[PDB]
């Protein structure tokens, strides 16, 4: 099966083709993980996945998305991941982290906690920054302030930081958060840049700060590890085939670059669009952006049936499918996986002291 | 259903009748567990079951099953299972613990490095004790030393201490490894246990060592944590009528001293046997023991459907239905089971940063 064979990017190899996508936990404390991640990760990196992408992790204070949100803003930060990293590897699993800034959907609330914008006068909350002051809308009524220069060089050294971090931190994968609507994204689209200087406007001013950051980012990041993306690629918002024209040209860019891989997404930029959801939705996207700009992509949403995919990949829509609420309802996903596409000792998908018992 | 109802035993209260019995990972190293167990137990708690019981714990070295075989001997060992129990109680689960000692099927390897005796000259290996001198057969040929009175007392006093150390680690719930072909079993069964002093020979005699080791565990146990045990009840070595007799009446015995459940299984004490395996094969029997000796049970094997879970505790064969092979598959399967039977708001089985998104 297509979905269990390996994948080689870089000096890093995958065990098989399914990742599990950044998904956050909200159980931060300060921005500092703790066993709560610990025992996900560890947990899901057994459970026989090729890679293994820790939650949006964010850059800076201001650009959690919520008061749980992890972060790698200092050394500290970063000591917290060591042994998670190691369990992760320890499990043959490789582990990967996506660095993070949430932009004007920063000081949120928990999702099973109102989802929406933090209150004024609550002292968890904080301002918000953007590239324009011009709220999202909806849930996430605040304003956020424009973003100044300086507070832009400053975002990207945070983006270096927490890079240079992570690889110190024995990280093996790196994904920068372009995507969903946050701080990246929010400077890529006309809805939410609205500026004026060479941080908007054109193609090139809006590609600006995403191209700036990826290089600054590269600068530390060792030239042997994947250095990957996430990245909204259109809205949903009847401006489709201009958005994906200019996404995939940005995406050339970022393979310019020194982009390894792309996680194709969905915008998320404002909130009134027409998203066409379904089983595997964003295959025929991903395969678009994968053959026109000539990079590897990964995608997710509904990939947790199995057969799809295994479709996708024999398709060549994707180089690896990430699959998330699949595993935060079964961590022994892939074992699931392995036995439904006939893998030979399925259960070998899983650690001995499982493997020999479901045999 | 059934099986999402709590269960209250002395002053612990069970969130469901799930329990995961205990199973050996053979992951320690001279005993001490790592953190192997750590994420596998932490895994195992958040996945929603009510009670989850720790391996087979040695009270001794030469107790241990194998060299994988987690340890409670010395105060360090307890230590170890500190974060682990903090770990279970933080996710809502009781925290039990099985102690044990392997007698004349200990110092053998783990299952998938052959599960046999260690030969005699690997640097691994050990004595074994037992009652007499008598070896299992099959693919555990050694013949054990038979134990002095001294010997006796000495694991007696193993089991104390290990109870201490396992209420002083926090345990809510400790469960007698009194199953198996282990010690305990083998001092019962007249297969394997030949002496002719105060321990051997009659009813009463082969039960000496069960009940002495049961009052004396009960002294530095607290009264108001279920204290029990799991106990082989017959064999299937066509002499089943007479020893489920003889079992159920040392399971009267065992509730006249304060044992507050049972948790019934076959003794695997000789190799020669024909056991009838099916899909919940023990309810009639587990059942027949609580009606018998007037004391709660559970049993395990196939309870994995979870309908045959619901059916075996609605037909009042069973208080909680073990579960184990199921959750070495899927760690979340008490979620699954929730599902399976129409619980409202299922996902909740799990915690909240799984739940909110699986609802
Ligand atoms: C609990 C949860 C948290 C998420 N957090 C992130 C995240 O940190 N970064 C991100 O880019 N996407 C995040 N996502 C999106 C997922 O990575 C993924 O694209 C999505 O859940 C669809 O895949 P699925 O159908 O397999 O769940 C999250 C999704 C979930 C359910
Ligand atoms: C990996 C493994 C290890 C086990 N270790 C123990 C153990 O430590 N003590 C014990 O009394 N039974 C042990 N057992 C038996 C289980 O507790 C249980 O009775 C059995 O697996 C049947 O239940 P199931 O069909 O749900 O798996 C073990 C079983 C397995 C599969
Ligand atoms: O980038 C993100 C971060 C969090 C999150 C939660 C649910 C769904 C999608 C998400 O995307
Ligand atoms: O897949 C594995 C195999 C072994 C192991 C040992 C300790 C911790 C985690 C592990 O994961
Ligand atoms: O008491 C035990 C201990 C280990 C074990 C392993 C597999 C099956 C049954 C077992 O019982
Ligand atoms: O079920 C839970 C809920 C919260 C929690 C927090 C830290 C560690 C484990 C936990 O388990």
């Amino acid at each position: 099966s297509a979905l269990f064979e390996p994948y080689t990017l870089k000096d890093v190899t995958l065990r098989n083709r399914i990742a599990i996508p950044p998904m956050c936990q909200y159980m931060a404390e300060d921005g500092m993980i703790n066993d709560w991640h610990h025992v996900h990760l560890a947990g899901l990196a057994r459970g026989g996945a090729g890679l293994l992408v820790v939650e949006a992790t964010a850059v800076a204070p201001e650009g959690r998305i919520t008061p749980g949100c992890a972060g790698i803003w200092s050394d500290a930060h970063a000591q917290a991941f060591v042994p998670v990293v190691q369990a992760i590897k320890a499990a043959g699993s490789v582990p990967g982290i996506q660095i993070a800034h949430a932009g004007r959907k920063a000081s949120a609330n928990r999702p099973w906690e109102g989802d929406d914008h933090i209150a004024a006068d609550d002292t968890r909350g904080w301002e918000t920054i953007a590239p324009s002051a011009i709220a999202f809308g909806a849930h996430l009524p605040k304003v956020p302030r424009e973003m100044t220069l300086d507070d832009i060089a400053r975002v990207k050294q945070d983006f270096v930081d927490a890079a240079r971090r992570a690889r110190d931190a024995g990280f093996e994968w790196i994904e920068l958060h372009f995507a969903h609507g946050y701080l990246g994204q929010s400077f890529f689209s006309e809805h939410s840049n609205k500026r004026t200087d060479a941080y908007g406007g054109s193609f090139d001013n809006r590609s600006r700060f995403l191209l700036e950051t990826l290089a600054a980012v590269r600068e530390v990041w060792p030239e042997n590890l994947p250095l990957t993306a996430r990245f909204g690629v259109l809205e949903y918002d009847g401006r489709d085939e201009q958005t994906l024209e200019e996404s995939i040209e940005l995406a050339r860019r970022f393979k310019a670059g020194g982009l390894d891989l792309l996680s194709v997404s969905v915008g998320f930029t404002i909130p009134d669009t027409n998203i066409p959801w379904g089983p595997a939705f964003m295959g025929p996207i991903a395969e678009r952006v994968r053959r026109e700009a000539k990079l590897p992509v990964t995608s997710a949403w509904g990939f947790g049936t199995p057969q799809l995919a295994e479709a996708a990949l024999q398709a060549n829509q994707l180089d690896l499918v990430s699959v998330g609420r699949a595993h935060l309802a079964d961590p022994h996903w892939a074992y699931f996986a392995a036995k439904e596409l006939g893998v030979e000792k399925a259960s070998w998908t899983l650690p001995a002291p499982y493997a020999h018992w479901l045999e």
